[PDB]
């Protein structure tokens, strides 16, 4: 109370309010909040004493960020990617790397559904032209929505949520993914790809970043796509072969896209957009905001508060990006936790401490990457048993960092 | 069928193939069929003898055509509008005119959802910006249509069935209308329109045209609605001053809308259309399409078609648009029908004939409108005796058309 | 007004209060109402007067109770069935008879939806030997419904709102209709009734009673169910065979039932109750309470009390059980309706009286059946015109009942 | 599965065929299985070899039975009691207990929407009035679920289902519950019990059994019911004053009740059921049947053969009942496990093997219960090695058991 005081967050590019209020509901007041991001100097000035940093996706913790911020005990990405971060320098300093993956997951559904509701009616075109004065009335080739085929390649928390919201609207919904799931609702697993190209008229990408995922939809995948339909992709960049899908834009054998995500995407909004697809009126692009409301915002400012608050509180590295994943259920007593290399007779060493000592260890917890290794131990006793306990394994050579939590 | 074979149908503007199959299926074989509109003479020589025309938007049967068509029966508009028909025209001949007001609904409301979805989320903008080069990546003002307020002004056929597909969304449905309605589902009833614009967060209209309705949303009613809104007009190019609407998206009090119809709109593709709304990239303009999809023409296709088939057979004019409406239950027997000026003893001549011929009369239904009447009689005779009853119904001072039905 | 004070209404076995409120919200005050039936004796008095009689299942209105009603104007049936009335009587004197077909419908489903759930379960049996002292916990053979096929035979008011509540608990819903009929929500036609049986975990009937569904259910159909399934009647009593259903149960082909109709059941709730079935503790016996709610109750109140002030108020026959239906739309001025015998030139003479009354007709609707006549027409005329004109029909030969309605 | 055949299932008392699905999927193949529970000798010589065992609630393992059961590992409750189990020992021989402690949320609340539809029309009273061939058709005090108010007394995970599904069946949801929890639907918190109660049309019961519980619904609470409600209980036994009950149902201020819990139970299906409530025909009994289905048991099935699979895999003791809770994620290398008597110095002596033969532990978790700890490792080495390390694990004083996973 007194000491969640002196535990200082810096928060940047303007998380959301929830993520404050979480802080100050678990006792964090001490808080410097921006809205916008910081230039270095005024980065390194407020994160010098910073024991947590919260930033989204434009701020860029470099090797030498890091190296200079003393205080610095995690890192939470209020955002979905971590890019920005250099992950292997939090790592060799006992600094966990926590994001948001999940969050996102309605904002997502709801766009999708939105651009393939205008996509079957020609809309996109239509306003194009409209606001260059050109009127484009029509009913051939229009569609409504009800009656029509979703094919949703990747059945996951976004898949998963798209095909109920589908089928709320009256649309028959198909699911391809390399494992089996069960379909909520009724929804249909397709076994091969290709039967759930061909019957599809709008296909819905839902996938990950990956060897299996780089241009799996490639000019093969498109021309097995049904006549006249439409793909839409908001799941990642390298997903679908762009050049290819402009080609069957051109020849007409799909009737229009959908795409939130690109190979290359400009860093700022100041930085310039291109893409051969920027000349097709019956696509629409979006500038990677499939995630991107207020809600979804605040489920991430939820979630990353939480995610360090935890951490801060009872040492658990569950779900972090570069760090091994450690919790333990908090059954009273006192906590430590270690952060180290590992060294030969680092284990050794901590549970000689205790036990050459009277102490019984009532829970531990270790796991390790490589040559990182991170355990948090209960044990029951004293006060100053556990304070000189601490000291003892401060000195463990390869340690890192360790704390008593409670 | 050995005379309905010769009952030829004319029909233009490429009505849809179930106008057709619902023809042949009630007997109805001799069909005419154009996929577009017909220029003069070739409009004078297709329509010479047919005993039906079926048309869409921009067929115009001025009085000149319907007089110089000497066989000319009825008249179906696949479409909403009659504007293309000289009414009084047709009237004046015993040509009743139907068209179908009601086949739109799920089309106009898909549009209205899909619309709203990405409005919420300034995707229109975004698209706008992106087909340029310019990437605006933002949460800040996008919302997910899940937990929203729609305000629906008109709780109609398409107002109805909008907040039924809202409410699958998760969104919470308000309407106003000057009748008071019973509430679909959660839907409430908003007594004072100033209280449901106060709440929206996206606003929708699904309004009739008339003085009522004409410029329903001035600059005034607009302010009501809360900061930051989106108003969606897919009802009548009259009810919003689009000048207030400019003011209110400049001001930046609405954050976005959806325009489909206009006070003056282009007469085809070939001509250009002017809006100050062209500006606005927030802005979604169509091209008054709002029920232009496959499915509604299907819809139009069965209504219209099934609505000559029982003036044909049987001398319904429920819902014609410029005849008293008729409409007799089936008990076998014949039935014959008249059309005549409404000079009065029409019907004294008539009850005359049967009685002098020792014919009974099951049933008859006359109904007057205007400067005219329309009766269909059920009497129980044979073939000679009805032909004979009809010669003598043609012979009445006033008559203007008289058919023996069967 | 003094109009109305006049009109009598005679209401017995206790309908719904709902039709008081109608009736004095149209301006009808003069109600003698009572929650029982009448004797003899007071039946006479009381009817005596009455312009209308309000009545359910117990009331005989025989030739000889209706001849002494000297003032009656129609008949309303607060219930579906018509027996209790000589129709032929009524329609002799001119005096239409209505009733409420489907004013039950909710309460039909929603007792199968109840009665299949507990069914499925094994309750009746567990709740029988409960009752008697006996504990029988076991899991075989019971089921949740959710995931479960109902199949309905009949898919009409009732089979289609069955199926809505039953999509609702998430069971699959499969119907055989002898016309094809449009499926709501998931439904599904089967086009022959042995593969439907062959499905269905429970099969529900909510058909008509006529030679078609006369013992429709039989050995041979009951064999084609499904092992353990579960049989519903809540249609007709003649629907089932009852002893073919009690050999298929003994022999736990079927694992319960639940009747509410039977070929014979007592006149009166003093009357003995009896039928094979009484055997079995896994049969739910209702006496033939599907339809036997207050909701129902007051459902049937509103519809046949407005048919009445319709009636009254504007001479509309439709639905009218007995009788000639005619209605025609209210376009103002004054209206008249006369009864008759179908005489030759009744007709002509209507004419002849508004030739030389001068007195011209806006519409007319006449309708007949056998040797009655039902005419209803609207003119323009003056007051003191409309009842010389009336005085007149009274007395054309034939005449029944002629009345100025407005 | 040439090592794993050796692993004995023993199934009893006819657990769902899933859970022998579940075990031959997982290479689990070498099962006994028997669809009742056996006596004694018959059971002693089954068990002896088994290594794992499946049972419900009939097959009592005491510390009799248990200690002759040389080759036992785990023990799974294919049910939620675990009473028939002597937990300790269980535990003191090492042993994790695992049960089902939530498999049937759906059955409890399909079972109370089936028992007030019924309750709300009189059926159970019909039904049981018509078995006596006494025939009682009314209308008076019978009323369709759809508009009612449903009370729900405990909203947690079967409360909170039974308001989704009475709120699809048109009724209006309410709820008390000692914390705040969130509504889902349009359910709706009521602060005070009585309020609740003066409201609700069907008050059902969700809450566990404790001291707050017990009795909770008396005499003043029932006073407090709507006059003519209906109680529904398939909670806890002890939480109705069943007495008071009766008194309020012979009062007639309910109108009806369905309970399917009591102060005392039968012990088994041939011992006496005995209640005041068999007078009443009004009042459901069921035999504590909320959650026996054949959905229940087969979720029962996944559930608990799933853990003994895991337990039997990988060493999980998540969930179980008489033990430590660990579990470890799968990173490939070779895994031992270790139960033993909890006491200073047994983890040093742990780690002491591994440092002295040179190979790393790469993750560790250790859990205590109160006189016993669990760890199971994770290390990288060959089969050799880790065998031998084994074979001195086992020899660690305070060792109870140990196991090489994989
Ligand atoms: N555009 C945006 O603003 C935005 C926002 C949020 C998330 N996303 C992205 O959406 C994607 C999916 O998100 P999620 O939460 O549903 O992921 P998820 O992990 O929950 O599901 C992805 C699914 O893809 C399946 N899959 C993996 N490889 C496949 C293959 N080659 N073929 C077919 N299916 C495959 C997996 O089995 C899994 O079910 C991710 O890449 C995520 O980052 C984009
Ligand atoms: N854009 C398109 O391509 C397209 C397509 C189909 C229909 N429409 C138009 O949309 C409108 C609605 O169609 P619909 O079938 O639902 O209409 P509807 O006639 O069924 O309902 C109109 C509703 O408006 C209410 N109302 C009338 N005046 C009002 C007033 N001034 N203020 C508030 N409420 C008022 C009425 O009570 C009624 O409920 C019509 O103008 C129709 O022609 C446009
Ligand atoms: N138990 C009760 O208290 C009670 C109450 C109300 C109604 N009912 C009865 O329930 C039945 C259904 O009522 P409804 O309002 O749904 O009637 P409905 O006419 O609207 O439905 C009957 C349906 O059955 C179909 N049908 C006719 N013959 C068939 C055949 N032989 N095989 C299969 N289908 C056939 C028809 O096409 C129609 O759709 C009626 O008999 C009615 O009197 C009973
Ligand atoms: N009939 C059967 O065969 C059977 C089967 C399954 C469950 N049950 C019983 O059903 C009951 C509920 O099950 P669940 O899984 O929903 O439990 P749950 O613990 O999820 O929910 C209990 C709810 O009761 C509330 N609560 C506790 N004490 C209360 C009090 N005094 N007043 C008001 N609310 C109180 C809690 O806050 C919680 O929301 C349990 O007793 C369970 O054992 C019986
Ligand atoms: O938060 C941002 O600025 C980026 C949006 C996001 O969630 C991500 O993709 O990293
Ligand atoms: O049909 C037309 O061509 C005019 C507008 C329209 O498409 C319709 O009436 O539905
Ligand atoms: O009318 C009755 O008295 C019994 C109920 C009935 O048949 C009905 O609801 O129509
Ligand atoms: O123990 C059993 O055999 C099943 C009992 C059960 O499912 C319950 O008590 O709810």
């Amino acid at each position: 109370s007194l000491e969640k005081d002196k535990i200082k967050f810096l928060l940047v590019e303007g998380v959301h309010q929830k993520a404050l209020e979480s802080l100050r509901a678990a006792g964090y007041t001490n808080i410097e909040f921006h809205k916008g991001a910081l230039d270095d100097e005024q980065l390194k000035e407020s994160i010098r004493d910073a024991h947590f940093i919260g930033l989204r996706s434009r701020t860029h913790l470099t090797e030498d960020v890091i190296n200079a911020a003393e205080k610095l005990v995690a890192i939470g990405c209020f955002c979905i990617g971590t890019n920005q971060v250099d992950l292997d320098a939090a790592a060799k300093r006992g600094i966990p790397v926590f994001n948001a993956p999940f969050s996102n997951t309605r904002s997502v559904a709801e766009l999708v559904i939105g651009e393939l509701l205008l996509l079957l009616r020609g809309v996109p075109e239509a306003n194009a032209k409209a606001h260059r004065g050109v009127w484009n009335k029509l009913a051939a080739g229009s569609f409504e929505a009800r009656g029509k085929k979703l094919g949703i390649i990747g059945y996951g928390h976004i898949g998963t949520q798209l095909g109920i919201l589908a089928e709320s609207l009256g649309m028959y919904v198909y699911f391809y993914d390399i494992e089996n799931k069960l379909p909520l609702g009724n929804a249909t697993q397709v076994q091969h790809l290709s039967d759930l190209l061909n019957m599809s008229d709008v296909v819905s990408l839902h996938v990950p970043e990956n060897p299996s995922t780089k241009n799996m939809m490639g000019a093969k995948e498109i021309s097995l796509m049904k006549p006249g339909s439409l793909l839409i992709n908001a799941s990642r960049g390298t997903v679908v072969d762009i050049p290819a899908l402009c080609d069957a834009l051109a020849s007409k054998h799909l009737a229009g896209a959908a795409i939130d995500v690109f190979p290359t995407e400009p860093a700022t909004n100041s930085d310039p957009f291109t893409s051969p697809l920027c000349e097709f009126d019956n696509v629409l692009l979006t500038p990677h905001i499939g995630g991107s409301t207020q809600e979804a915002q605040e489920n991430i400012g939820l979630e990353v508060a939480g995610k360090l608050i935890k951490y801060s509180d009872n040492g658990s590295t569950l779900s972090a990006v570069n760090f091994p994943e450690v919790s333990l259920p908090l059954h009273g007593g006192r906590r430590l936790m270690h952060i180290h290399e590992n060294r030969p007779g680092v284990l050794t060493a901590l549970n000689k401490i205790f036990a050459e000592q009277g102490v019984n260890i009532a829970a531990q917890y270790l796991q390790t990457s490589a040559q990182m290794g991170y355990v948090v131990i209960d044990i029951e006793a004293d006060e100053d048993v556990a304070e000189k306990a601490l000291q003892a394994m401060k000195a463990i050579p390869g340690t890192i960092r360790a704390r008593l939590l409670y």
